[PDB]
């Protein structure tokens, strides 16, 4: 059939397409600069349709004198979600990120990087002759990857999309797993810090190149860039401000932060993964009693870098993929008979407060009880199934 | 917020439902009887609501002398789907499977499966005393871990229901990947064959023994079966027929076979698996070139398995995964492009015929006219890009 024909044919078309969509950022070292390069590309959805390209090439050197580690080829994965603050009058970007390195199979400077460490970024731009400034502020929690800021421009209306300045406006934040612990240039370049370089050509418009300072001074962390466009056409996408600001319709920050606070309960120590020994942990304070081989075979099935431990990223993966409705369904019976212990149906103050002590939370009795009147419709003093359903949904 | 509390203690506890709910054929060496063990659950929808658990216990162990390999420690995974054959008045159901082996890192009888095979099934139960027989043929495809059977109850209404039977009714056909070729104990047991013995305990409910003899009977691989069932209750999910029969909605055989059409053109020596040669000489096809390194990291990003190729299961992983719409439209837009090499808007007979033939496929001028004629909607001998949208639509 000629229909099975053109099906045939546009699959093979578009898997090509989704094979060759790199998004990653390759990193590879670059010796003579005692230093590293990197490679990558960036999709911009333009307003109504069509992608406006962005090749980006990179290359960071140290600024002081002291060794620093230069690594195997490997690569970082982004995910970013941008968004707006509803009181703020002023041009600006709010940015959550979260960034993971991988590639490869299975210490002064990693050090400053354990807890959370304050951001400040600076940038002066001229595109086209426009000038134009940002400042920046936020913080980063290296031990997820995680980035959270927010920027203003402070010279008025911004005249590049702010998607565009996003790769510009701290890879030293990403989370390199410990396997992977001496090929993290950028924190062995800390503190005295490194230059970054890039120039970026987006497609049948114009370039930015851009050379940034990123150290520290005292316990923060800045970025200070200078931005330099030239070429732009005027109604194009740049200057034109014809992309889309963010992607539809990314998953809320909202549930980001909950899945966060989840992961923390299985990450007993903190350091950013969940290894068999937290989750055997977990599971046995809740009474069940896998062998350590059968946690390992668990660990797998979603362990997509091969680590043997589930990481923040991949712990978001494994929550947020798509159930069928009968699966989302009995999922929600299975957790509702793990809070109610006895089985009568019902789940008791006394149940839940087992349940969130042994999962390892410090609640009183009476944030407890908070939480069955939330839950808590007919006023009987527990939560039974239809209760917990719409709690759940 | 009591609200916040609830949400990420569920999330917490659904995460280790999701976790453990471990669906894999977990497979090792069971040395002293020169065979195999494995052990698995099995997940049975209950119609209107609820799991029925099926756990297996599973030996296999030779027919004959001849030496055989015994495994290292690994699993299978099994993609199913049931489905009914509307013309069909007999008690019966049609299967459609695909097996993989892994979980371990990067002869004679793996002779027999390297093209399709034909398959006959027999068994002969008696549950609680019901006694049944269920014949069934069909084919299986090794190279892909493909099998296709049609199996039908030969005394009348079968008196459990199809979807129990399922494990029961030839893990010889599993795709096991060139690095584990040595772990294959199955094919390695042919043509003589083997025993393969199971309980199957039904939780709350009854259980099934079952015997079968795996081998060759010439040319076709016959799986003949003794099945017995005790302690079942007569009105639970098993002899009250209370289990779904297939679930919602899985993606049609059709659009499979469709994939599998396309997978082949990038598979060009057909040994089941798209290797970074196989890929850049499509590529190249095309008019792209890129390097083995850049192959590399491409397969990589969809390699689940992380043995640096593409198999069935995998391209259909990566087709298959849900795109936002823009990001769909995006897609089918680059295709567009790559159909119409000269960019004038409009794909030519002579364009589709050079994609076609450049993919591997044979097609005549009168082939190429028909799939045109399908999709040029205005008559103007051309696909435009409106047109091509709703071809790919
Ligand atoms: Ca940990
Ligand atoms: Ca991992
Ligand atoms: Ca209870
Ligand atoms: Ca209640
Ligand atoms: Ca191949
Ligand atoms: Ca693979
Ligand atoms: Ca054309
Ligand atoms: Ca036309």
């Amino acid at each position: 059939s000629s229909r099975r024909k053109w099906n045939k044919t546009g699959h093979a078309v578009r898997a090509i397409g989704r094979l060759s969509s790199l998004e990653n950022v390759y990193i590879k070292a670059d010796k003579q600069k005692n230093g590293i390069k990197a490679n990558f590309k960036i999709r911009h959805n333009i307003e109504d349709g069509g992608v406006q390209l962005a090749y980006h090439y990179q290359q960071n050197t140290p600024i002081g004198d002291g060794p620093v580690l230069l690594p195997d080829n490997h690569y970082l994965s982004v995910q970013s979600k941008l968004s707006k603050d509803p009181n703020e009058k002023r041009d600006h970007m709010v940015l959550l990120e979260f960034v993971t390195a991988a590639g490869i199979t299975l210490s002064k400077g990693e050090e400053l990087f354990t807890g959370v460490v304050p951001i400040l970024v600076e940038l002066d731009g001229d595109v086209n002759g426009h000038k134009f400034s940002v400042s920046g502020e936020g913080e980063g929690d290296a031990t997820y990857g995680k980035l959270t800021l927010k920027f203003i421009c402070t010279t008025g209306k911004l005249p590049v999309p702010w998607p565009t300045l996003v790769t510009t406006l701290v890879q030293c934040f990403s989370r390199y797993p410990d396997h992977m612990k001496q090929h993290d240039f950028f924190k062995s370049a800390m503190p005295e810090g490194y230059i970054q370089e890039r120039t970026i050509f987006f497609k049948d418009d114009g370039n930015y190149k851009t050379r940034a300072e990123v150290k520290f001074e005292g316990d923060t962390l800045v970025n200070r860039i200078e931005l330099k466009g030239i070429d732009f056409k005027e109604d194009g996408n740049i200057l034109g401000h014809k992309l889309e600001y963010n992607t539809r319709d990314q998953l809320t920050e909202e549930q980001i932060a909950e899945f966060k606070e989840a992961f923390s309960l299985f990450d007993k120590d903190g350091d950013g993964t969940i290894t068999t020994k937290e989750l055997g942990t977990v599971m046995r304070s809740l009474g069940q009693n896998p062998t350590e081989a059968e946690l390992q075979d668990m660990i797998n099935e979603v362990d997509a870098d091969g680590d043997g431990t589930i990481d923040f990223p991949e712990f978001l993966t494994m929550m947020a993929r798509k159930m069928k409705d009968t699966d989302s369904e009995e999922e929600i019976r299975e957790a509702f008979r793990v809070f109610d212990k006895d089985g009568n149906g019902y789940i008791s103050a006394a149940e839940l407060r087992h349940v969130m002590t042994n999962l390892g939370e410090k609640l009183t009795d009476e944030e407890v009880d908070e939480m069955i009147r939330e839950a808590d419709i007919d006023g009987d003093g527990q939560v039974n199934y239809e209760e917990f359903v719409q709690m759940m949904t």
